[PDB]
């Protein structure tokens, strides 16, 4: 089905548009095209530095009577420099102001790591280490719960949390709301079998990010692996008369994941949506899972000694 049920009773569309690295000058048109072709879920974040331009697109389509607000599923995220309990509400309200909305469908803790508060998204010491903050996941979570109580967000969740970090929230004394979603990197080179099994077993929906392997990530090398150019995945696409991107988007859907491919290119936005008219076989699924290499595109070397760095754990 085209939507998954969350723990608040809301239905989250299984396909969403990603917006990381969508330049402000191009993203408004990307969002408008996405809504026209049928996307009803947009994945946003303060750190993407383009929420105003995403907001413009949403407002235009609401005013054109293309969609009403209740048919859209808008996700944003709390950046690392705002983990302090007293900064969370302001951060959420700023995102809401930028998006020109009065509520979010889902608001995520972007990373488990708190960074020193300030103007810089990535505060670095003179040696290039990220400067942490004196914050912890449980206290941040309590501040996230308050946003639900106040009516600013319908659901809260996490992103880039490992299973122990998820467990820490689940076992919080006085927990008010369980996390609805854990958004994690997921693709054929990083299949995340253990963490997905964990999260699904705990009734947390998983969203797969970078499903095409983020070929526009800033730290890519032309030598690095390329899912969209992997000849084995091209073969699977050819067999179904689909593109490699369509195979990579359908793959997580058949694992009961939400998936959020990014594009600012209208043709690709439309292409990427054409994934509801075919099915990958059992063999195809097994084959794509067999490509796992624990190859992670989203991490920073500069964050690896943070107490809450998520990727030292096996899962
Ligand atoms: N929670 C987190 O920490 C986190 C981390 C990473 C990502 N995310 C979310 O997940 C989203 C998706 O991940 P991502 O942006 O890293 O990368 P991605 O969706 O895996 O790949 C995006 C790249 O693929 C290209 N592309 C898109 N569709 C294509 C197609 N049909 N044919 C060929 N190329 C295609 C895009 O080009 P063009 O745009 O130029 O067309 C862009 O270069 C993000 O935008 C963000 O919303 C979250
Ligand atoms: O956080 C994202 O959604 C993607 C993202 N990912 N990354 C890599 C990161 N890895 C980590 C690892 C940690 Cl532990 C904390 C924050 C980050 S951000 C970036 O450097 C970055 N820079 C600007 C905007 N988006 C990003």
């Amino acid at each position: 089905a085209s939507r998954l049920l969350l723990n608040n009773g809301a239905k989250m569309p299984i396909l969403g548009l990603g917006t990381w690295k969508s330049p402000p000058g191009q993203v408004t048109e990307a969002v408008k095209v996405a809504i026209d072709v049928g996307y009803r879920h947009i994945d946003c974040a303060h750190v993407y530095q383009n929420e105003n331009e995403v907001g413009v697109a949403i407002q235009e389509k609401l005013r054109e009577q293309v969609v009403k607000r209740e048919e859209l599923f808008i996700v944003s995220k709390l950046w690392c420099t705002y983990h302090e309990k007293g900064l969370v509400k302001g951060a959420c309200q700023k995102t809401l102001s930028d998006l020109k909305l009065d509520y979010l469908d889902l608001y995520l803790i972007h990373w488990p790591t708190g960074f020193k508060p300030g103007k810089e998204f990535f505060p670095l010491d003179e040696s290039g280490n990220v400067v942490p903050s004196d914050t912890n996941i449980l206290d941040t979570w309590a501040a996230m719960e308050e946003l639900v109580d106040e009516g600013l967000v319908k659901a809260i969740g996490i992103s880039n949390f490992n299973h122990l970090q998820v467990e820490m929230i689940l076992n919080k004394p006085g927990l008010k709301y369980k996390p609805a979603v854990n958004q994690i990197e997921c693709h054929p080179y990083l299949t995340q079998e253990k963490l997905i099994q964990y999260c699904q077993s705990k009734g947390i929906v998983v969203t797969a990010y970078s499903p095409l392997g983020s070929p526009d990530r800033p730290w890519a090398k032309p030598e690095d692996p390329s899912l969209l150019e992997d000849p084995r995945i091209k073969a699977i696409a050819a067999k179904h008369n689909k593109t490699t991107a369509q195979v990579l988007i359908r793959f997580p859907m058949q694992r009961n994941l939400v998936v959020i491919p990014k594009s600012v290119t209208p043709e690709r936005i439309a292409e990427n949506f054409k994934v509801f008219d075919f099915e990958l076989s059992s063999q195809d699924m097994t084959t794509l899972l067999s490509y796992n290499r624990n190859w992670r595109v989203c991490a920073l070397l500069s964050c690896t000694s943070h107490k809450d760095y998520p990727f030292h754990e096996e899962f």
